[PDB]
């Protein structure tokens, strides 16, 4: 079990002004630290945030959080469940800012809600340095869905923060799960991101911001555009037929037009990953994420995700029998027999 700690700086808050926090399980025989960002869509104006506050309140508030959580999948401490990093120090950071981990805006006389995702990550890191993170060799910033996009937006800021605080020996890396989206044409008929950034005072990585310039920061929420601007090593996990991508595209899984649309989407996703040397992209229709207990089952070309992640660790010390670039080439959901059932 991971134990809850509410932030000691109580001005770094969830949407409703309650303190943000993190769940921690220490492993004193390890210098590896895994910090996982929870996902769960976002809200982008007063009216849709009010609706989320009525029926998704744990994603906007710490008032009802439980004292403990069980680590699962990549956050499990059992070797059978987690062949990759079972002995690491484990951190789960709840998503209570509704801003894709991008916000830097406090509640005030003009703001009904606080959007502080980018500042929550910074404050968690700062408070962990006093609890053993100061001695780490590797900090892996991981996350799923909105948390996976959050990794892409924040990994280089964590690296810069640790450099400026005087910890240049900690190697910062990212693991983005299910957060690599395409700004494609819908099957039936990006503005939500543009509106959100303004409402949240959202921030994006500086090298990407300098390319797209003022007003066009929404581009940096798209992995294929932001990834080439990043300096930290990043491993990308993405289903070729991701269910959230299909939802945004107004597809609900077939006649000829939809067959062509689905095949073209898988081809486009594969194309965006061609020059991503550390990646795992199975040809499956899924919303399943890396904290699920059976995450070990899926394989690409005979290699599982825990194995590919281990090979990535070795590569940061190509390797014989230890691949890190694993992208399916077959063109239809479940053409890989190991897809989640
Ligand atoms: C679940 C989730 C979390 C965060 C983001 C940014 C998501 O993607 C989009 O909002 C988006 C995708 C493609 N075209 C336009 C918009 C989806
Ligand atoms: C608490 O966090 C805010 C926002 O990052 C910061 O401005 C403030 O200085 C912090 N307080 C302390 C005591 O560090």
């Amino acid at each position: 079990d991971l134990r809850l700690h509410l932030l000691l700086n109580t001005s770094v808050t969830c949407n409703d002004g309650s303190p943000a926090g993190y769940y921690l399980k220490e492993s004193r025989g390890s210098r590896r630290w895994l910090l996982f960002l929870e996902g769960g869509w976002y809200c982008f104006n007063r009216e849709n945030c009010d609706s989320r506050y009525d029926t998704m309140r744990r994603l906007m508030s710490s008032r009802d959080w439980p004292r403990t959580r069980t680590g699962t999948g990549i956050l499990s401490s059992q070797p059978e469940e987690n062949p990759y990093w079972w002995n690491a120090n484990m951190v789960f950071i709840p998503y209570c800012s509704s801003d894709v981990w991008s916000g830097a805006s406090s509640k005030s006389e003009k703001n009904e809600y606080a959007f502080m995702g980018a500042l929550i990550i910074q404050e968690v890191v700062r408070e962990l340095l006093g609890r053993g993170l100061s001695g780490a060799k590797v900090l892996l910033l991981a996350g799923s869905s909105a948390g996976g996009t959050g990794v892409l937006l924040n990994v280089d800021r964590v690296a810069e923060q640790l450099e400026k605080l005087g910890y240049p020996a900690i190697q910062v890396r990212g693991l983005a799960d299910s957060g690599w989206f395409l700004d494609n044409k819908q099957y039936r008929h990006t503005e939500a991101i543009r509106r959100g950034i303004r409402y949240w005072n959202g921030v994006v990585p500086e090298r990407c911001r300098r390319q797209f310039q003022e007003g066009e920061e929404w581009n940096c929420f798209f992995g294929y555009k932001v990834y080439p601007t990043l300096r930290s090593p990043v491993f990308v996990v993405q289903w070729l037929f991701d269910e959230a991508q299909l939802t945004v595209d107004n597809v609900h899984l077939v006649q000829e037009g939809l067959r062509l649309y689905i095949q073209n989407l898988g081809r486009e996703l594969r194309h965006t990953l061609k020059d991503v040397p550390a990646s795992f992209a199975p040809a499956c229709l899924s919303h399943e994420i890396i904290i699920r207990s059976h995450w070990t089952d899926v394989q690409v070309k005979g290699t599982s995700l825990p194995r590919a992640l281990h090979c990535w660790d070795r590569s940061l010390h190509p390797l014989k029998g230890c691949p890190v670039h694993l992208v399916d080439s077959c063109p239809w959901p479940h053409c890989n027999p190991s897809c989640p059932t």
